[PDB]
């Protein structure tokens, strides 16, 4: 019979604020306008070297900020004189981010010189018996409008579809479509947004490497794997996310190639010549974005953070912040010409050398609340289980056991044994704050005792009741 | 404002496209006219306000960027002056020394600086007399993607696609520009014509004049 | 002795057995947490908010 | 197989009964007085993946 | 029982790839790089079940 336990110990994970107290102490911080001059179609490198001439910066890339903050006790204050570091320890909680944006109106864009095409199949401009050989066109498109922002304190893991091991169903073989097998890995700085064929590697999957633009063929495209991240009980990889995304189909195109794998062809009647032939089965929707309004933006507005997702309340673990932005709206495309030399009073294209640039601008402005963590043994237990490194940074130290017993054969000193043998851990670790390239944002010496005479500052005061001059009104009437 | 140039820089169609072409020939400009994107803003201040634009930046010798690749475009901030051109939908930049063809775009914007308001400096100002009131309604869309005429001077690594045959083994222009549009005018899109009681402002100045 | 039980399965379906995935946890599933936000009141919420645009 | 979102995706969910399952505590429950039945009071339909048509 | 019918065409990813017959051949014939398209379809179902009598 059943006859239920019901079942224990799970053990469930409790909120950090019931042994953490926020305090009225606040410091402010900011950045100074981050501005990048990129290129979006391909990376522009020096044509005698591997160092960039212009790095590849698109608005269709995740721009991933590894924010790093100093420990607030190793960046201690003389104004703490009511606090104890033997019973309590300090942690930043970032309680506000405002993201400055204000770059010229200008929309991100991509293209491909040899996009794989035969004919248009949203409506037939041809009827062909079989599809081409060596036919490709100069056609440009952006993927899709993506605006998102996420704030975490550990790195976020995104998904994409990898190249799979060969199965019965689908194998990595000519005549047979490769298997798509899911590889989850952390969002790199400059990793691409989707195409509209989703998140996948295209390096390996697209053998021909001429179906989609050069920039995304080289990149891996990711979509954030939100699902896995909120099934995290702790939810320290993120604790804030939102997105705004949409796409359009502006026309189906038909590839110049065709399938080599089976398509059933006893399921419709077969005439003569062309109607006894299959010729398209390799249609694809060409992705495009859409009409952009520039009065509605996630950005230019302050995000009041506290009781954040997971059982993280939005307190900084590691004193770290991980911020992933896409914003396509003000991600300028510059179109210009400079002549290499001018000696002509007539036009020729061979004189004036086109050049293009991309602008990527972001600004981060912050208000931080200083907070404390009240320490006892059970609370100590929960924290080492969460992440032992946090307790260590502060150092309350070890904690035996383990422990363990080795039995092996000795003299001593071995000689005879295994023998000998060393086990190196490794040592060295890859390190999970340099797991991947991240746009280092230093706010260690950009803190401020000044808390009101910021734009964020003025909004913070407006929040706690009104305060301050002028508000509003505004504007406004009639 | 209908504006256009008989000699707008256009190679090929690239929205849906209809042909291929490699690197540009000689003389690909066309008679094309355009409507500029929907932009309405207004700002009230009591000291001239700060614009941004991408100006002419670091030289060709302090980088490794060629003449024909242009001296870098570095954001050079300066006050908005009457008769200054606005943001064009290609970003807000100088176009005097930034178009050596100087007939890539409508006639008006083939010379002079283009600015966008540099809201970040004015509003983070701890006095806020550069402005203290603004509003805006703006949008833009792509009418059609087109490609510039003009030879590639940019670096396309060619070993990131597996080669075609002949024409498709050759490399096209990649000098894409979107053309903006701001079509569908409507009279429910006016930010004008409407009283804005400035009993208090929205700045850090409450609208109280200085210098009168 | 057959034909035949079952009359339910006489039609093609994505077969989902659910008879063994029954739990009681609500703070480990995000679905548990959103449920509490409606119900027990509880969650424990914000979440977060105010302001995220 | 054919997997498209223009096809009906019918999930056949087969469930037991609570009687055939757990009893925490027995204290007002007699198989005589009453019998127990599932009510699924919340569901999540997950569908976060990349875009296509 | 629970019968749930979902059709969703909005985010239902279709993916593009090809297998090469060889990358030495500089063509892009129907029997060279042989194009393909797949569809990857994700759903997830979560429950919470209140007991009744």
């Amino acid at each position: 019979a059943t006859v239920y336990l019901p079942p224990v110990p799970v053990s469930k994970v409790v909120s950090t604020d019931e042994y953490v107290a926020r305090t009225n102490i606040y410091y402010h911080a900011g950045t100074s306008r981050l501005l990048a001059v990129g290129h979006p179609y391909f990376p522009i490198k020096k044509p005698n070297n591997n160092k960039i001439l212009v790095p590849k910066v698109s608005g269709l890339q995740y721009r991933v900020f590894r924010i790093h903050l100093p420990d607030p006790n190793k960046f201690g204050f003389p104004d703490t004189s009511f606090y104890n570091p033997d019973t309590q320890r300090l942690v930043w909680a970032c309680v506000g981010v405002e993201v400055g944006r204000g770059q010229p109106l200008g929309v991100g864009i991509s293209g491909h010189p040899l996009l794989n095409k035969l004919d248009d199949t949203e409506n037939a401009s041809a009827y062909a018996a079989n599809a081409g050989v060596d036919n490709r066109e100069c056609i440009s498109m952006d993927y899709k409008q993506t605006q998102l922002c996420l704030i975490g304190c550990k790195p976020p893991i995104g998904e994409h579809w990898g190249k799979g091991s060969p199965c019965t169903q689908v194998a990595v073989q000519p005549g047979d479509c490769p298997p798509l097998e899911l590889i989850n890995t952390v969002i790199q700085d400059g990793d691409m947004v989707d195409t509209g064929f989703g998140a996948m590697d295209f390096t390996t999957l697209q053998a021909n490497k001429s179906e989609v633009p050069l920039d995304i063929c080289t990149s891996i495209c990711k979509y954030p794997d939100y699902i896995k991240m909120v099934s995290e009980p702790y939810g320290d990889s993120l604790f804030f996310y939102l997105r705004r995304e949409q796409m359009f189909v502006r026309h189906l195109f038909n590839r110049a190639g065709t399938v080599g794998e089976n398509v059933p062809d006893d399921l419709y009647i077969k005439g003569s010549g062309s109607t006894a032939n299959l010729a398209s089965s390799n249609y694809f929707p060409t992705p495009s974005g859409s009409m952009v309004t520039s009065d509605a933006q996630i950005f230019n507005k302050p995000y009041w953070l506290q009781r954040a997702q997971g059982h993280n309340n939005g307190i900084c673990w590691g004193n770290q912040l991980f911020v992933t932005v896409v914003d396509t709206t003000r991600s300028t495309n510059m179109s210009l010409c400079a002549a290499i030399s001018t000696s002509e009073t007539t036009y020729k294209n061979t004189n004036f050398k086109e050049y293009l640039r991309h602008g990527e601008e972001y600004d981060l402005q912050f208000i931080f609340q200083l907070c404390k963590i009240t320490l006892t043994a059970d609370v100590m237990t929960y924290i080492h289980s969460m992440n032992s490194t946090i307790l260590e940074d502060w150092n309350f130290g070890l904690q035996p056991p383990p422990g363990g017993t080795l039995e092996d054969t000795y003299r001593f000193v071995t000689s005879q044994a295994i023998a000998c043998q060393k086990h190196t851990p490794p040592a060295p670790k890859e390190d999970p704050l340099k797991k991947y390239t991240f746009w280092e944002v230093n706010l260690k010496e950009k803190f401020s005792a000044d808390l009101d005479q910021f734009p964020l500052g003025r909004k913070f005061l407006l929040q706690l009741g009104l305060k301050a001059k002028p508000k509003f009104t505004l504007g406004k009437r009639k």
